RNA sequence: AUUGAAAGUUGUAGUAUGCGGUCCUUGCGGCUGAGAGCACUUCAGGAGUUGCCCGCGCCAGC
C-alpha cells in the first residue's frame, strides 16, 4: 500500500457548491475534483489507451481506473495546514446558458475564492504496481489546476511514503463516519464527477474570533490507529 | 481538463473658473575723546709742526 502524498501551494480556489448566482466555493476540495485533477494526468501522461473520441468517454475510462485502485470511494483528503479564509469577487461572469437572454447579456455575478497558502492532499493507493507506479508518481505533479481555471494551483512536492502505523491525532480530512465513533463540521462533496454519488464528510477547521474577518483554525479529533508524517511532524489519517 | 467547459463590474469625466497678505511709519532728538607738560640740564675739534736747505742773468758784443 503505497499512499500518494502532494503538497499544493496555490493563491486562491473557486470550486463551489450548487447554488444560483452565488457559487458558495467549497472550504475544503472536494473528493470528485481531486481525483479528476490526477484522472487528467493520466489521460495526457499516457494516453495510448485511456485517450479516447471523447473527453467525456476518457476522462470518464481514467475516472473509473483509478477508483478501481482505491481502497474506497471516499479516499482522498485534504489537510488544512495553513489558515484557510473566504472572499468574494463581483466579476462579469455573463449568464448565457439559462434559457433567453441570447448570447449579448452580461450581468454581475458574484463568486466565492477560498484563500489558503498550502494544502496537502493524500491519494490512497494500494498494491499499485512499479511499473505504472512510476507513472503515478508523475501523475503525481503536474496537477495544474482545481476546478476553476483562475484556481492556478502548482505542487511543489510529491511523494510516495508509507504511513508505518502511528498514531496521532486528525489533520487530514475524513468522511462523516469514523468521526462520530471517536467544532463540528459537516458538509457533502459529491464523492464522484457527475456526468451526463452523495456522501456526507467532516470538515476539520473551526471558528477562532481573532479578527474582523472570523478565519479557520484546527480541531483535531481523538486518536486514530494510522498516522503519516511529514518532515518529521505526525499527523492523523484514516483508511477503511 | 475536476461544482465542471466560455465569462474586462466596463466605456466618456480639469475637485475647476476670479483674488495685491495690502495701505501709513526719521531706529530720531542733545554730546569738546577735553583740561596741565622745556625731549631739558654740563661739553675747546684741542695740544705740538720753518714751505726749510744749495743756486752769477752768466761769459765774447769799438
Amino acid at each position: 500500500m503505497d499512499i500518494l502524498l502532494v503538497c499544493l501551494r496555490f493563491p486562491f480556489f473557486s470550486v463551489a457548491k450548487r447554488s444560483y448566482q452565488v457559487r458558495t466555493s467549497f472550504l475544503l476540495p472536494p473528493p470528485s475534483a481531486l481525483k479528476g485533477a490526477l484522472a487528467k494526468g493520466l489521460i495526457l501522461l499516457k494516453p495510448e489507451k485511456y485517450a479516447s473520441s471523447s473527453l467525456d468517454e476518457a476522462a470518464l475510462k481514467a475516472i473509473k481506473e483509478i477508483e478501481s485502485k482505491l481502497v474506497d470511494i471516499k479516499a482522498v483528503s485534504v489537510a488544512p495546514l495553513s489558515p484557510l479564509i473566504r472572499n468574494a469577487f463581483l466579476l462579469k461572469r455573463l449568464r448565457n446558458l439559462e434559457s433567453g437572454s441570447n448570447a449579448e447579456k452580461s450581468d454581475a455575478m458574484r463568486r466565492e475564492y477560498t484563500f489558503t497558502r498550502e494544502l496537502l492532499v493524500a491519494y490512497i493507493f494500494k498494491n499499485l504496481t512499479q511499473e505504472e507506479k512510476n507513472l503515478y508518481l508523475k501523475a503525481a505533479m503536474l496537477i495544474d489546476v482545481i476546478g476553476d481555471t483562475e484556481s492556478l494551483a502548482t505542487p511543489v512536492w510529491a511523494s510516495f511514503v508509507k504511513p508505518e502505523d502511528k498514531k496521532a491525532p486528525l489533520a487530514f480530512s475524513a468522511p462523516y463516519t469514523e468521526i462520530y465513533s471517536l467544532r463540528m463540521y459537516i458538509e457533502k462533496m459529491r464523492v464522484s464527477p457527475e456526468y451526463s454519488q452523495e456522501e456526507i464528510f467532516y470538515l476539520p477547521i473551526e471558528e477562532r474570533r481573532y479578527k474582523r474577518i472570523v478565519y479557520y483554525a484546527r480541531i483535531y479529533p481523538p486518536e486514530v490507529e494510522k498516522a503519516l508524517t511529514v518532515d518529521g511532524e505526525v499527523l492523523g489519517i484514516w483508511i477503511p
